[PDB]
Parts: C-alpha cells; structure tokens; sequence
C-alpha cells in the first residue's frame, strides 16, 4: 500500500491539473488503495473525511506549498490511522524476562519466536527459547533449527502434548541457567473468528509460567479481521503486545495494521520478510516515514 501510495503522492505533487481536482484525485485514489489493502471502510471514510477537514481548517504555514501541506496532513493521519507516533519499550529493565508468544495456527510464529530471539541474543542478552506448540509436530523441529543456527538454547519435549508442563518445565530450566530473556512459543487450537475460546484456551498456559509480557502474534494476511481477536486480547492483559509478520507477503497489511491500531493495542514488531533478522521496531510515524517524497 505505501509503495503505491507512493506514486500517487508524486502524481498529486508534480502539479499537472487544478489543486481542488488534483485533491480529488488523489482522495479517490487513496480510498480505492486502502480498501485495496482491506482497511475498514468506515476507517478508509474518517480518513479522508479527517484529512479534507484539516484542510479547511489549517492553511499552510506561510513559506509552505499548498500541495506540500496538503500531503503532510495526509502522511500525518496515515500515521495516526496505523496507530500514530510511538515508540515502544522493547529492552527489558526486569531480568529475568519471560515472554510468551500466543496466537493462532501460523501466524509465522515459530519463525517469530526464533527471530525474536535473534533480536534479544544481538542486542546482549542471555536468551532460553521454548518450543510449547505442540499442535504442528514440525514446530519443534524447526525451533531447534533455529536456536542451533542463531545459537540459542531450546527446551523441548519431543512427542508431549501438555503445552502447560513443557512451558513449565522450559521457564524452569532457564531461570535455573539464570537466563535473562525466555521465550516461549505456544500457540492455540483455534482460528479468526473463535476468539473468546481462543482467549480462554491460553488461561491455563498463562497462569502456568506467569509471564512478564504476553504477545500475540498475527499473520498480515488476515487484514481486517484481525480486529475481534485483537481487541478482545488486548482488554484481557495489561501486559499484552503484538507482532504483526509476514506485512511483505499480503496485500492487506495496512488492513491488519489499521485494524489492530483500532483497539488501541501496542503492535511492538512487525515481521518484514523470511530472513532471521526481518524483524522490526515498530513505530506507525516511522514505518509511514519510508516513503516521503523529500528523500
């Protein structure tokens, strides 16, 4: 969406018609990129109703163009549509710290818990990883693939099914190493649209290992339906965050990005690509940053 947002900005900017008809355009086109990217509609509509608003009631500075202003009140709600400008707390200053990783079924979250992982061993610190998702028999596996190839522990239990005990055991053992970042990837038997037994469900895991913080990770390519699972995640923690993956192979990351910023939950990382590194801080002014036209 912001790639192509972006062609639109250079076509309002490289002024061809009249300003109000060139305003048209590029309104006309932003709704039809963003319902594109399966936003809202009643977000696409505040959006631009927002943004022609501003405009009657915020001349530009003198020394300002008026179509230069006119695009920074336009990157200026894009960011506030994404969650607005913020910048999260992602170093710990409580050792040891235990994280678990909740969500449904592929949300690029074994990956998530190894490229999480990555960030904190990079950043200094001492990492255990536990690999809890007992549903796919595969997820194990390639936990420990990671944690051997980014050089980080894995605790697990090959065959076990109780989530519960493997994530206990897990945390025990590496607060017994004195680990100071313990990560533990669970997951969940449900799916988008089930969520009040998908939150149930995580209780037992929760109240087991009595994490620090609890994150929810979601594929970008559920869009907007990310809304129901988010908010009502979001409201049952007061330590929860989110991890937004795969925002590089949908079309409908700003759908799920808009969506989330909707409940009001902190989207701590987003997953940019498959690389072990491709994770990022998330900051909805700096991710709309990337594409102004002055650089």
């Amino acid at each position: 969406l912001l790639d192509n947002l972006r062609d639109t900005v250079r076509k309002f900017l490289t002024g061809s018609s009249s300003y109000d008809k060139a305003v048209e355009d590029f309104i006309k086109e932003l709704q039809k990129s963003l319902i594109s990217a399966d936003v809202n509609v009643k977000l696409v509509f505040s959006l631009t109703n927002k943004i022609k608003e501003r405009l009657k009631n915020e001349k530009p500075p003198t020394y300002i163009e008026r179509r230069e202003w006119f695009i920074k009140i336009v990157y200026d709600e894009l960011s506030n549509l994404f969650g607005g400008d913020k910048e999260p707390k992602v170093i710990p200053d409580k050792i040891p710290y235990v994280i678990m990783l909740v969500g449904v079924q592929g949300t690029g979250k074994t990956t998530t818990a190894g490229k999480l992982a990555y960030f904190y061993k990079k950043k200094g610190f001492k990492v255990g990883l536990v690999g809890a998702d007992v549903y796919r028999p595969a997820a194990l596996e390639q936990l420990q693939q990671l944690g051997q190839q980014i050089g980080v522990p894995v605790y697990g239990e090959p065959g076990e099914k109780d989530v519960v005990g493997i994530a206990k055991r897990g945390v025990e053992k590496f607060l017994s190493e004195k680990m100071e970042i313990i990560i533990v990837d669970t997951a969940g038997r449900h799916g988008y649209g089930e969520e009040a037994a998908l939150l149930e469900e995580m209780k037992n895991i929760y109240e087991a290992i009595k994490p620090d913080e609890v994150t929810l990770v979601i594929d970008a390519s559920i869009g907007q339906k990310a809304y129901d699972l988010a908010s009502k995640f979001n409201q049952a923690s007061k330590i929860g965050t989110i991890i937004i993956t795969k925002m590089d192979g949908t079309a409908k990351g700003g759908g799920a990005l808009s969506a989330v910023a909707a409940t009001g939950a902190t989207i701590k990382f987003i997953g940019t690509g498959e690389k072990i590194d491709e994770l990022e801080v998330f900051n909805p002014r700096r991710f709309v940053a990337r594409l102004h036209h002055h650089h």
